[PDB]
């Protein structure tokens, strides 16, 4: 990177310390931007999301796909249902969405309890396929809560057939009461939804597919027990991308643990983490990592850092490991807490390939996690860090009580976190435009029409904290 | 710039990180000082109001023309208002201010709306051009809404001819139970109104006028379209100077913009902008621009700096850009979000030969908002940025709703702001004499009796941020 | 002074940088610290109070020179008003202190309020000038409001010589219901009043008095009129010491007035402010300035400072100053502010002769204002800086009312502020310990028996800010 | 130790200013890393506590050494305490816990009082030596209060013999209603206490032990008096550590105090302090010290640091010590309020040999001071710093009230602090394994199997204050 002439600080850098410096450019406006990436991960926007009990569900996996995006599956979850979520990811369709469905005899509560784990705002109604009506919020409510779906189920929707232009369908929809779009199957049954909303993205974004024009997918594993056995085991069951995460990725274990996963040579681009030095980056591509998860204890009031005085500031970490992978050839992902897009903006110039997403998309429609309502009625989940107790006790295999709750003397707490759900953005797609808005405005500010120029030809300036009062 | 032996920080700095060493001086009093700017915009004040469409009104071009200040209006405005605008500016006195004019059969709510919009905290009732009384606050006040004008006028008033010394107004209002002086013409009909504050403010600043001896006004331009058309069209329709702003100023597009408009020749100085960096304040010269607007994402929590990380902190960028003008022969302006007083002053020490003034003044009754209570009744006015969504939909000329939807999808909200407005200092003169205070007591501390020797013999200092807490 | 190794920081420094190192210490207790000082002044401690209407009162003067320390009249001051506070200084005693007196027939209400304005927190009843009582808190409260002070009086005292030993006083009030002990003279009359906290002081302190054995005075003077009239006219009401003080002092009228001073040879020390920098300080010694004062917007968040972006950190600004003066024989006096013993420590080490305080003293009963209560209960009093805006009205002789509103426009606002008094910690001597058992402390710390040495063989270090988290 | 290149801070460091970057590692888990001290401590765990009178205790003493720490008695306590503390204390087992013992005719008030000074939750009722119940709170609360304990105890409780694997205890009670464990003596009496947690940390602490297999103990001397004699005297009253402590530690009567004991060569390592210079650091061990304490008024905003400006930031202070011990082949203990784990990790890291806690443990059951109620019902233990305005005036020995008065006027207030008790983790323990957790994540993020390897092997980093914003 480049930085201005006299800004050589006697200190590691994180995100408030720097700043780029606009520069010639010649892009006209931000939809002249190619936002795909070169990593060989196949995702056309540089966003990942992480591997978290909370957040890394089905839904955040079938949107992101669609949006150009990657999910990398819990490492915990079993292989059955690794393979079912799979197998449902890659029948889905790359530009309608799957609605709810719910039945005719269903009860007020049950109704709208499952239709706010989707953004569409409304739910088909289903009998043998075929839609019958839809179901909204304020239809539902204010009525008496032993009704019925049918009770209060609205029949006139807009309809359309499979193939339908998006330009068509936001025309029609431009006058619609109701903004949702139900698309059906040309033989009548139900083929997914469409919004008017969606429909404009997709003609902005690019799914992510595999080669047989499929949603990609990625999976997590640990350092622990036959790595290579359920390595094996989840790319035959479909997985795309796999990721070999753990606190402290520079010990000999996850060594031995890649060395066993390149053995095998499955054929897909492995993920290693976490490491925050070039010697650790260096290790870990010569022992058969392609991609390096960078971050560890990145922030100065973090859990880790108070816990223990271990940590690094997150952009010199970034762009050490990043010129290390470079210099061999590999690429690095941006781990860290990712939480405004300038984090964004400031992982791609440091020369991070991808960067990684984990607690902010806690509070979203399409999380795994329920939607809970606060003291002052705002929207709130729940978020449990990387795994619940209850989860890694399960990882603990069988084990007797006594050498259980030994281990567990010393695991800190749960420290589940209450992550409010912004009601403008509750959408999962409208934070990744919000992203996706900043680091184009940052490409155009920098004069770059894609991300390896955005590496190239980027200028950094620092401040100081007196800024900041 | 001269900073104190030693002090080489290894980072940009900001308004918080520097101060002002006090060295000889033979100024007397603060009336020694002129506030002459020599930038060629003819302003007797280094302040100049930005193009916001929450703060360029008429009022503000009016008052701040006749304080020695610059305005500019925004963009997005008509031609045709554009052309009526400064006509009414150019028709208005150089001494007494345009009164609010009432109908005697108007209500109590339409008056104190009306009156309301400026600080004379008067309003004064016509019948054929002639007054005939006077309504203040608490006079329509606490009375029958229902009442109108003339059962609440006040007929009693001072009453003066034109050419009237200020001195002898104020020895008259010196008993006067209403500070008022209303203004009359020869004739006998309305001619403007004074104040004894504004009487005493007119010995003290001097108003910028042209060629012509009428105000002086300035309009702004955009790079979409017939750039040389619109800027001959409003050189045409009597604007005194030209700005072309941009959020991204070194693009090619803001060089073609500024050719096309040089090639003209419309013989009027060129503000263009913005940009923070050497080598782009090198480019804008070069194609013809005179003046360079400075300042990109100045704050270290700015919306820009947030969404992405680019810009620089205000000062050294304002520092490197008049080196960069001053070397070429040319001027810069000092944009960013200015608060307080010490911020003018640290851009007039930094180099800049003006000041560019935004969101600030968007909380007086000169403002085109109109005022608002809160929820505790202290006053208050919206804030709208640079252009409000309307605005910006509105530029977007004839566009398919598709095209105008998929266009704003990446655009950020309108963020409005509630300024609140100080009671003690509502009036725009309130603030401007606030300003101009602090930036001769600067320069009575400096020892400089004008702007070029304040910035050829200023002395500055570094501070830690340890002195904030 | 001395710094550690490597501490050569790139910016002036304030109290909050900077730590001194314990060293080599032979000192065994504080009371092994002698707190004379050199610089000509007479002053037994290094505390100057500052010459601020809301605080530099008579009940101060007598304290504070009883206690070793000065106090500076302020410059407004009638002459006849400044020769009575003299004469009645003088006329104090050395060991007791002078009581208030009430008549017994006063009501309750202006007992209490005669009452508070001393720290014995008890009145003494006068027929003729012989004692009958003492009125004390809680005695005239909760009683009928028109009772007055013959029907609360208590008779029953404590009674001694003059001339009695403070250690037989003290052991005498060991059983004392009440701790005051009325002093009375040798015909019978009241002599003034002791007290066991101030019997126990008398031994520790030492009054500051002249040749003459009468307590030490000092008054301010402007540089407006003819300040060699006012100056001489002062030196022969009884002023021992002379202060020229205004907010730049560097001004070349600083100067005329101190050539002006010192031309009539009235055979005291001089005191001349404010500067910040050696070259003022070397123009005002050579202009015949024997002692400077230092401290020009010291805060970085102060009013000066945010009006002007002119001042210094405070702890550079005495350093440099008192090594100007060392090196042309002269003495500085540390303002700006001082709120900790901490900051009368770093000035002492810095170099500087003595030190002045301002507002902190504000909080007091023996300050001039009178002691209100807060919506709390609380007590306070109200601070007017320098002087009140009728104050600053008056200074300006005989005007015209147009020309005193045309000075007063730019004149910022009174900016009072509420200053609330300790209840543990109330009286100003409560205040003085405090100081001087931190400055002792320090002594002992760095092993100096006075304060030349503590100035000669102190070693200070820096630290960041990122301590202050 | 080892910074990163560029490092060079021009002030001095504090905890916030570091950070530990990972390296190599090949620690499998926290349970590999040896804690125990090499500088002759004989402590098993870098954990000293504090000598003060509201934290060293009798019960803190049997805790800590059960835990492989060591606690050091305060200076004022009589030597026939003393010794029955000793005694006491070397006569506890090194497995099992002493208990709370009731008189079945005791109240329900005082059985709580008693019950909740130990962490175990429950009290046995003794008959002539022999358990009959247990007593614990929910079964004295809700009950008439003047019950007794006869009517509330519960005579089901568990039972095992002395010598019983820790693991069979835990195992039994892997089902019991209550975890406490009762431990009877073989003849049939009590012999002491055990808890399921207290088994587990059997297996992981190891106790601290001098050559009779008992539990090791130190003490605290000053500097007035004989102390030499007081020195012998508490060596044959058992202790083994000898500590002296003063404000500063610099001064020639610490270094007399230091020749005095040394002299009489009572064969025990000589803690002596404090000090934060590497000067005071050999003389202390020229003088005959082994072990120097470290840290003056650490904090930035502490009462030292604000009375006076004297002090050190902790970590820079405590670099040049370690640093000049090593040289001269002598120890040093970091004191200096630690508070989180990361402090003592980083005393650790910087070469300290020991560290030293103070009010942290106020909080807590083992605490000397009893529990109480805030307002809103949450627990709290009052603190008084290194000691109480009573034992002050009770070592100031026989003296006349006026000099006790004299001397005690400089002196500040008690400062009590209400230091809240955390419910979770109330027990001493239940702070000892969150530090050790700590330090041991500490050396497997390293890379190191013991104190000196970290010590060794450890490289450090540098922040700047913007992270905390």
């Amino acid at each position: 990177v480049r930085f201005l002439d006299g800004h050589t600080p006697a200190y590691d850098l994180t995100y408030n310390d720097v700043f780029v410096v606009p520069g010639r450019s010649d892009v006209a406006s931000r939809f002249d931007v190619d936002l795909s990436t070169v990593d060989g991960s196949g995702t056309t926007i540089p966003v990942v999301v992480a591997n978290m009990t909370a957040v890394a569900g089905r839904r955040m996996a079938e949107t992101v796909a669609r949006r150009g995006g990657i999910v990398v599956l819990p490492q915990d979850l079993p292989i059955t249902a690794v393979s079912e979520t799979v197998d449902f990811v890659k029948s889905r369709d790359l530009v309608v969405d799957t609605p709810v469905t719910l039945s005719p005899e269903d009860s007020v509560s049950d109704a709208n309890a499952l239709l706010h784990k989707r953004a569409h705002g409304a739910a088909v109604v289903v009998f043998e396929g075929r839609p019958i009506g839809l179901v909204t919020e304020a239809n539902c409510a204010g009525v008496d809560r032993f009704a019925r779906v049918r009770d209060i189920a609205l029949s006139d929707f807009v309809t359309a057939p499979v193939g339908t232009d998006p330009r068509e369908v936001f025309d029609l929809l431009e006058h619609a009461p109701i903004d949702v779009a139900v698309m059906t199957a040309p033989d009548g049954t139900l083929a997914g939804v469409l919004t008017r909303t969606g429909a404009i993205r997709a003609g902005i974004y690019t799914p992510a597919v595999d080669a047989k024009g499929r949603l990609r997918i990625a999976a997590a594993v640990g350092i622990n027990g036959d790595v290579g056995a359920k390595a094996q085991a989840l790319a035959e069951a479909g997985a795309d991308l796999l990721v070999i995460d753990t606190a402290h990725g520079h010990q000999a274990k996850m060594l031995d643990a890649i060395k066993a996963v390149a053995s095998l040579d499955l054929g897909l681009p492995l993920v290693a983490g976490n490491v925050v030095s070039a010697e650790g980056t260096r290790d870990l591509i010569e022992a058969g990592a392609s991609i390096v998860k960078v971050g560890v204890g990145p922030g100065a009031m973090c859990t880790t850092r108070m816990m223990t005085g271990v940590g690094r500031p997150q952009f010199s970490a970034v762009v050490e490991c990043a010129a290390a992978a470079r210099q061999l050839g590999g690429h690095v992902w941006a781990d860290g807490g990712v939480r405004h897009p300038r984090d964004v903006a400031l992982a791609l110039a440091a020369g991070a390939s991808n960067v990684m997403i984990g607690s902010w998309f806690a509070g979203t429609y399409e999380s795994p996690g329920d939607l809970l309502f606060d003291r002052d009625d705002r929207p709130y989940k729940e978020s449990y860090g990387m795994a619940s107790k209850r989860a890694v006790a399960a990882r603990t295999a069988g084990d007797s009580s006594f050498d259980r709750a030994r281990k567990g003397l010393f695991e800190e707490g749960i420290s589940t976190s209450r992550m409010s759900l912004d009601p403008a953005r509750g959408g999962v797609e409208d934070l990744l435009d919000h992203i996706t808005s900043g680091v184009r405005s940052t490409c155009t500010y920098v004069g770059a029409a894609n991300l390896p120029e955005l590496h190239e030809k980027v200028v950094l300036g620092v401040q100081s904290a007196a800024g900041f009062a």
